[PDB]
């Protein structure tokens, strides 16, 4: 009944990250 944020630190990192570096990974 605790550790709400502590647990939900930075799990969602994917969201907001296109990268778009597959065509020119060079």
């Amino acid at each position: 009944m605790v550790a709400a944020a502590m647990l939900l630190r930075s799990c969602p990192v994917l969201s907001q990250g296109p990268t778009g570096l597959l065509g020119k990974v060079a």
